[PDB]
This record gives structure tokens, sequence and C-alpha cells, in this order.
């Protein structure tokens, strides 16, 4: 739970643009 550096505030941005 650190892929960018710890969630980019979000998750990866909002869960990576809502599941893509």
């Amino acid at each position: 739970s650190d892929t960018r550096y710890n969630k980019d505030f979000i998750n990866n941005k909002h869960l990576n643009e809502h599941a893509h």
C-alpha cells in the first residue's frame, strides 16, 4: 500500500481513474 509514493493521496489518484 505505497504504489507511487504512499497512495498519490487517494489509492493511486481516485483508485486510478475509477478502476482502469
